[PDB]
């Protein structure tokens, strides 16, 4: 038996990797209790005291950063890993996405497509997720020699994406380029109430695998994580007690021009 | 602290009814733990028999029917609520959705329309919950003097139900009309496949509300469940220790022909 601790379950990212650390630690005879912490620091820290407080072997979890301190001293007493978000400073095993392969990708092939200006679409700046990725789309966009683009910081509502989007394609963007699951669905939501096609009228870069991205009407080229394969090297790293490079999936969702 | 206990997380409908069910019971001062059965009766077995072993006071519970008698005993002692699905047999408070009205409504919209034969893409057999809304889509279609329309007996897969739907569009299905959120991912899967346009060449009515189903280029008809007031009841039944009408969200997913 072990426990995890996830930000949100309806993101469908989050529900695939938990599906994956339970199918994984029962194939090395462990049960699993999961547990959600809405981003909120004050829920995380009521599961952890509780979750050590019951006789879990492992605890494999997505910090949020108000939580760095009780994070600590469990190591000091349980066997914790954290996975996705990193922690922003001082040891404890992480085992996260890197970002650069799959932001670089896409951003190269928005580059040749001419398919600019890019409206990024960032994540809330409070995880090391959502700046490392704006870091890196910055970096690619100097490395690919295109200049600087447009970026919106977004954050956790998929209202937020939707008003983020809506503005990029107010100030002309010509691509959006999700950083998140949930800033993919609004960059959707947006797309769809400004009435444009995508592969056809604006181009989009979606981020996570989701089912349904890849059964729009011009599938969605998005980046992929492998969650699978992080779970995996997750609960390696819980039995015994690292990144994970990102892809491009190509699609049908860029225009060229 | 409470235990729920849910098929499957990767559903939407399950991942919306767990987080409305967390924010409910700590407005009531209850934490939360979440358990996943992927539609396995030893993980939900194994899994009951935790929550109860470590103290935690109540259970809202999606039964798998090979576990009534293992619930049962938890009832005799453990304050246990069942959601979702029912038992088949004798006595557990109950709190579950009723699919006559949106059916019933769906098969009367489509009646209207000619928007025939309908292919019916059932789930699972052995959940009161696909038998209820196969018994219940039968009974519309003579109430609406349709005659007897095609149906298909689906499953837990995305696959099946791509592979049922593909097959009725065979057999001649103008209409798909899913019994599951999986069976309407399905039903997308296979229009996409096929090179259908939904609203255009074929008519679509899908089951539970994604974020996603609102959004495509001919939004999606579907059978709203009402995750949130089922996850309400649930919890003050809970609390203090019954159906949910099922409704029509009309879109632009049938044709008139």
């Amino acid at each position: 038996t072990i426990g995890v601790i996830v930000p949100s379950l309806i993101n469908h990212y989050f529900a695939a990797m938990v599906t994956e650390i339970q199918s994984t630690a029962s194939k090395a005879g462990l049960a699993t209790i999961i547990t959600n912490s809405n981003e909120d620091a004050t829920t995380m820290s009521g599961s952890l005291e509780f979750l050590t407080s019951h006789g879990v072997d492992g605890i494999i979890c997505v910090p949020n950063e108000e939580c760095a301190n009780q994070l600590e001293d469990l190591q000091k007493q349980m066997p914790v890993v954290l996975v996705d978000r990193e922690l922003p400073g001082d040891t404890i095993p992480t085992a996260t996405s890197n970002p650069q392969p799959g932001i670089a990708a896409a951003v190269e092939l928005l580059a040749h497509n001419n398919a600019l200006p890019i409206g990024y679409l960032s994540g809330p700046m409070d995880t090391s997720t959502g700046r490392e990725r704006l870091e890196d789309f910055k970096a690619a966009c100097a490395n690919s020699k295109i200049g600087e683009q447009l970026v919106f910081l977004g954050g956790y509502e998929q209202s937020v994406g939707f008003e983020g989007a809506t503005k990029l394609l107010d100030q002309g963007a010509k691509t959006l380029f999700a950083g998140d699951s949930m800033m993919t669905i609004g960059v959707i939501e947006a797309c769809h109430k400004a009435g444009l096609v995508i592969g056809k009228d604006v181009s989009v870069i979606g981020f996570d695998t989701h089912p349904l991205f890849a059964l729009q009407p011009h599938p969605l080229t998005v980046i992929d994580q492998n969650v699978e394969q992080l779970a995996q090297r997750a609960v390696s790293i819980l039995t015994e007690l690292t990144t994970i490079p990102t892809a491009l999936i190509h699609r049908e969702s860029i225009i060229n021009s």
